[PDB]
């Protein structure tokens, strides 16, 4: 038979290893030390948040195209101020009637915010790598002037940009006698005017102030104030101040300069928070802030987690005693064989240049320990329970006791390694390396404890020469087994577990898919207050870019008519569809309509002294800008007296680069480089390669909102690209896709549910087939522990839905490690039933419960409890939610099915009594 060959081979190998104890022990730990010595050579940790995105997916290929053709998305540094204990007040405007003002909108707070903003603009950091102070101008994102980049050209959005950050303009006052009403027009009137019409160059009040920021572009009200509802901007309860910086690829030396400045920004806002405790209530965030708040507690929690090894050392050599009136070296050997394998499997990957993560250094050594000492108890308890035959050496006895139990050990370890390796097909790189390291650690643990631990046990066995049945074996399990096999409980348990399975089957349909970003940070984190204020007070989400890939013409009148929204444009166009989709912002997750450069280019070509050509001179026809008050510019770019003015193909190639460099002013606010300078890529001749259109999501709170917004945006872009291909001239493969800064993270949840069912169902096939081959499990009890594993998975999914654990890529690998761990709870009990010889099924189930049930409870259920309970106090919600709540719920469910349900079900439909003398 296939079973008896393997057991007959393991009996020879163990008795050979026990005859050379010192040689096999020293010769095995040498490769373990050689593998674990690579923890210093190329041990590198991948700190960014690109450990959470598949690099060969569609969402990362769209990011590569947008980064190639337009440059990467800018970094963000935000502060959200609130005045909690300030009362609102009434104010009567000269143009808007009575209007109530919130407590935050006051001069006494706006002046303090102006002082803080002007101090942040002059910050400087001493760069160690490049010997020079880093100023804000060198790394700020300036849309209107990227070449010179003076200190006042940086993009800084706030409410004080309406007044251009001038303290004298903020305190300005005028007396307007409108309609026979002498009313003091103040800054609040100008703020009310700029909130309704942000693209204003002269205010429509008595004080004729401007309305646009000092860097040139107009600022919209949803980037300055927040917390309103509708269009009453005077009731705003929050103030926003955003600093945006240039983003570079990771190899660039400017990235270290840009991240160096944000540390000084965070220190300055911490000083502002401490200095203004009784006036404001600030919450802040830098672009580097989420990257270092995630892996901040990796080196802080390891010494707390290292006491699990001491507890598992103390648990062995107290439950393995022969206490009459201690096996302390066996516990040290069990700890060293588990500790050696983890360091060897972790350091082998460092040689190959595979970068580790935070989860590898936090759950790997305390999850391998929970399934690494599992075979040690099953070997040592079988060594002491098998009595020595008369006149035989200790080596043959150790070989016989090893050969009787080791195929179940090989089956459990190989099922563990198969489930970890098969579960490493997830696209996310943080979970792939964790599964690969856990699989290699489990395989090295199985090799180490079958070659070195047997030699250590043979060495310890000799020692007892120089220097009752216990209590757990017979004094409890011979007074619990009649309880469980009483004929009233034997029917009650059989329907109670069935009702539990049915209730979990109903309750697993209320599960939620997706991992919130609030559940990744430590509990005493400052970013949680920022995420609370962001979800409560903002009125728009992240920006959306509807990128158009190369292939569209853009130069024909048939091409422009499918994009524009003005007069003489086709119905259901690009901008028309994006305009329509924001009228129902619950189906489509858009809040602001798309701003199209083609419409502003068509409006800019209308002859209103905004595009003019020289009549004659030294410069005949090159360009007359808007800032020229001369008599030689009486010639429009386009002609006059047509409806739906569309430029020719020659005129489109000529007038377009002048439009994308024109700076808006009082005599020409029609458009230019304030918004569309970086939204269009031009070729060498002047042909448009690719463009992009800007729109804003609605506020996305949870992680399902991000997935629904991404799916709705991709569906709307699919409708737009379907309609755009019918225009004559555009070639196939032209597509319009929506690009957002957070689509790489949340694109996995579109199709993680079919991926989870396939990968989980693919692990049951090499758990039942291999169990029927390495063991004597033929067919009746072969598909019974599979039923136990399916019940364990369904009950775990139901309780995971009930507790409030979302189903994501982190929890999916824990379920795959549970299907490889539940074989350990049921294969030992089922195999002991199969080799039983008793008259009736009830006594066979009683013998199976007494013999291996006590060993399974004392070495498989109490061995992983120190390794799992230590993670419950872990400082990070991801480790404390997915690797503690899930694993604790699997060990209790796995113990409760493999020790109360499997013996009861085996006394009804168990396999027949084979003689089995071979
Ligand atoms: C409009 O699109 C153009 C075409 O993509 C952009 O020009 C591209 O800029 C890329 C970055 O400079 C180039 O990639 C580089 O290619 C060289 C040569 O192979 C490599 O050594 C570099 O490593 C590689 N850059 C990286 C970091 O991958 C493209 O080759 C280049 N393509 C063309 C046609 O010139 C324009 O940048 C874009 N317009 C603007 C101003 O953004
Ligand atoms: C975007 O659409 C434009 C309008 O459909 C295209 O412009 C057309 O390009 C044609 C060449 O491919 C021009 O044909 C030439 O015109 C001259 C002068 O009238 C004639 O001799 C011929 O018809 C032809 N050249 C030859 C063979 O001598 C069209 O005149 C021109 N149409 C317009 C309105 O100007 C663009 O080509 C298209 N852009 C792209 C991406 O190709
Ligand atoms: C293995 C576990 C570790 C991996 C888990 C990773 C969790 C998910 C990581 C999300 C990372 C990106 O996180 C996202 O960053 C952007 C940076 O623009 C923030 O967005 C910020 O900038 C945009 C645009 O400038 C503003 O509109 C926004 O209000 C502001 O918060 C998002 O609010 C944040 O959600
Ligand atoms: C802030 O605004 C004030 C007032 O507009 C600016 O001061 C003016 O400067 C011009 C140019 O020299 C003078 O002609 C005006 O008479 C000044 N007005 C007053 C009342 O002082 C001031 O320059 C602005 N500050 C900045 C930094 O732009
Ligand atoms: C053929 C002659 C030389 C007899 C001696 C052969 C012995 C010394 C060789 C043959 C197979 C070898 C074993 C093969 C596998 C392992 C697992 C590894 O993780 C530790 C070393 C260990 C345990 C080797 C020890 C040395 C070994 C036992
Ligand atoms: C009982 C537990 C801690 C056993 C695990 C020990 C090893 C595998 C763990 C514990 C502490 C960890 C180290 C903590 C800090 C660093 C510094 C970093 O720049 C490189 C990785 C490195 C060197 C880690 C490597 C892995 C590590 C050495
Ligand atoms: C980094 C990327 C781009 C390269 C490919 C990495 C992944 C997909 C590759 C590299 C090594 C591969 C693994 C190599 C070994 C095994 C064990 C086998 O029993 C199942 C497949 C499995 C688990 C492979 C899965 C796919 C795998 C993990
Ligand atoms: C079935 C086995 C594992 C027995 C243990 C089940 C226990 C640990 C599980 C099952 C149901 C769970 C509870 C379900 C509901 C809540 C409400 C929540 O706001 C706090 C946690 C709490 C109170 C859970 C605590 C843990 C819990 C009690
Ligand atoms: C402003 O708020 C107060 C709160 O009571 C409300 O009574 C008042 O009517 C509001 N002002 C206007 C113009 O409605
Ligand atoms: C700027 O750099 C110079 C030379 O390194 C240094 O003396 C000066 O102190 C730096 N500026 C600040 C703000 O310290
Ligand atoms: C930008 O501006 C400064 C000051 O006008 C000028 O001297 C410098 O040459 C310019 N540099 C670039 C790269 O545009
Ligand atoms: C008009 O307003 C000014 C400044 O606000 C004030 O000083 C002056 O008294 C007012 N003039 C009249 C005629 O009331
Ligand atoms: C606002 O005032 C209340 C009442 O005095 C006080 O309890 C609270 O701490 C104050 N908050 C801040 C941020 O000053
Ligand atoms: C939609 O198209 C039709 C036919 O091209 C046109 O008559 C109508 O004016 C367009 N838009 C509407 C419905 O106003
Ligand atoms: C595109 O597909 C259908 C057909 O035009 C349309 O009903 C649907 O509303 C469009 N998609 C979106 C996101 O509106």
């Amino acid at each position: 038979s296939t079973h008896t060959l393997l057991g007959q081979f393991f009996q020879g190998w163990g008795t050979w290893v026990a005859s050379w104890p010192l040689t096999i022990l020293v010769l095995s730990v040498i490769p373990v030390v050689a593998l674990a010595a690579g923890l210093v050579f190329t041990e590198l940790t991948t700190d960014p948040v690109e450990l959470w995105s598949a690099p060969n997916s569609q969402a990362r290929s769209e990011k590569a195209f947008h980064d190639q053709h337009f440059g990467p998305f800018f970094r963000t540094n935000q502060v959200i101020l609130t005045a909690p204990n300030r009362s609102s007040y009434r104010y009567d405007s000269l143009l808007l009637g009575p209007k109530n003002f919130s407590g935050i909108l006051d001069l006494d707070l706006l002046l303090e915010l102006l002082e803080l903003q002007e101090r942040l603009r002059h910050l400087q950091v001493w760069s160690p790598e490049a010997q020079r102070n880093i100023s804000l101008q060198d790394i700020c994102y300036a849309p209107l002037n990227p070449d010179n980049t003076s200190l006042y050209d940086c993009c800084i959005n706030s409410l004080l940009q309406y007044f251009q950050n001038n303290r004298t303009l903020l305190l300005l006052t005028a007396n307007q006698t409108l309609m026979g009403q002498t009313s003091q027009v103040d800054w609040k009137d100008h703020f009310l005017y700029c909130a309704n019409a942000p693209l204003t160059f002269k205010d429509g009040t008595a004080l004729a102030l401007s309305c646009m920021a000092d860097y040139g572009a107009p600022v919209f009200p949803f980037l300055a104030i927040g917390g309103y509802k509708g269009k009453d901007y005077s009731e705003a309860e929050a103030l926003i101040m955003t600093f945006s910086l240039n983003n570079y690829p990771a190899g660039d030396p400017r990235l270290a300069q840009a991240k160096l400045w944000e540390e000084a920004f965070l220190e300055e806002m911490r000083a502002f928070q401490r200095r203004m405790a009784g006036m404001f209530q600030v919450t802040f965030m830098a672009e580097r802030s989420l990257e270092d708040e995630i892996n901040r507690t990796t080196a802080e929690d390891l010494p707390i987690f290292a006491t699990s090894y001491i507890v598992i050392f103390l648990y062995i050599s107290l439950a393995l005693g022969s206490y009459s009136s201690s096996k302390a070296t066996l516990g040290l050997g069990g700890v060293a064989v588990v500790l050696g394998a983890v360091m060897a499997a972790m350091g082998f990957f460092s040689y190959l240049g595979i970068r580790s993560s935070l989860v590898i250094l936090q759950v790997v050594p305390f999850l391998v320990l929970s399934v690494g000492a599992d075979n040690i108890f099953i070997f040592v308890l079988e060594y002491q329970r098998l009595p020595r035959r008369p006149g035989e050496p200790r080596e043959v006895h150790i070989g016989r006791a090893l050969g009787r139990v080791a195929p179940s050990m090989l089956l459990c370890s190989l099922s563990e390694a198969i489930c970890f390796f098969l579960g490493a097909l997830t696209p996310m790189p943080a979970v792939r390396t964790f599964a690969l390291t856990s699989g290699l650690a489990v395989i090295l643990d199985f090799l180490l404890q079958m070659s070195a631990f047997v030699a250590l046990l043979s060495l310890d066995s000799k020692r007892q020469e120089a220097s009752g049945e216990g209590l757990l074996l017979g004094f409890f399990q011979k007074a619990y087994a009649p309880f469980l096999l009483h004929w009233i409980t034997r029917g009650v348990v059989l329907l109670l577990f069935l009702a539990l399975f049915g209730v979990s089957l109903y309750s697993m349909c209320h599960i939620s898919v997706g991992l919130d970003q609030e559940l990744a940070l430590p509990k005493d984190s400052y970013l949680l207050d920022y995420f609370l204020f962001l979800n409560r007070y903002f009125e728009v989400g992240a920006p959306v870019y509807f990128v158009t890939t190369l292939g569209y013409n853009f130069s024909s009148e048939a091409g422009m008519n499918a994009i524009c929204s003005s007069a003489g444009c086709n119905n259901f166009s690009f901008t028309q569809k994006i305009q329509y989709a924001t009228e129902f912002p619950e189906q489509s997750y858009l809040a602001i309509p798309a701003s199209s450069w083609v419409d502003d280019f068509i409006d800019w070509l209308t002859p209103s002294s905004c595009c003019r050509l020289y009549i004659s001179g030294p410069n005949k026809d090159k360009f007359c800008p808007s800032t020229v008050n001369s008599l030689n510019c009486l010639k429009n770019c386009m002609s006059i007296t047509m409806g739906s003015v569309r430029p020719s193909v020659e005129q489109f190639h000529k007038y377009l680069p002048w439009f994308l460099n024109d700076r808006p002013n009082i005599k020409c606010p029609k458009g230019g480089l304030a918004a569309y300078s970086t939204s269009v890529n031009l070729t060498s001749d002047g042909q448009v390669l690719a463009s992009r259109f800007m729109a804003y999501h609605k506020p996305l709170k949870n992680s399902q909102d991000y997935t629904e917004a991404l799916r709705a945006a991709r569906e709307l872009a699919a409708n737009i690209t379907a309609d755009l291909r019918k225009v004559p001239g555009t070639d196939p493969a032209f597509e319009v896709f929506p690009y957002t800064i957070t689509n790489v993270f949340y694109e996995q949840y579109l199709t993680i549910l079919p991926e989870g069912l396939f990968m989980l169902s693919l692990c049951l096939v090499p758990t039942f087939a291999v169990s029927c081959l390495l063991l004597g499990l033929d067919l009746r009890s072969g598909l019974l522990n599979l039923l136990s594993i399916v019940m364990i998975l369904v009950d775990t999914v139901g309780f995971m839905a009930l507790w409030g654990i979302s189903y994501n890529a982190v929890s999916l690998i824990n379920l795959v490690s549970a299907v490889g761990m539940s074989v350990e709870f049921v294969s030992h009990i089922t195999r002991s039933f199969a080799i039983s010889t008793k008259p009736t099924w009830l006594e066979r189930a009683k013998e199976a419960t007494i013999s291996m049930g006590s060993a399974v409870f004392a070495g498989v259920a109490m061995t992983n409890l120190p390794g799992i309970l230590v993670l419950g106090l872990a400082k990070a919600q991801l480790i404390q939610i997915f690797f503690f709540r899930l694993n604790l719920l699997i060990t209790l469910l796995g113990l409760l099915h493999g020790l109360v349900f499997l013996p009861v079900i085996l006394s009804y439909v168990g396999p027949d009594v084979n003689p089995a003398l071979a």
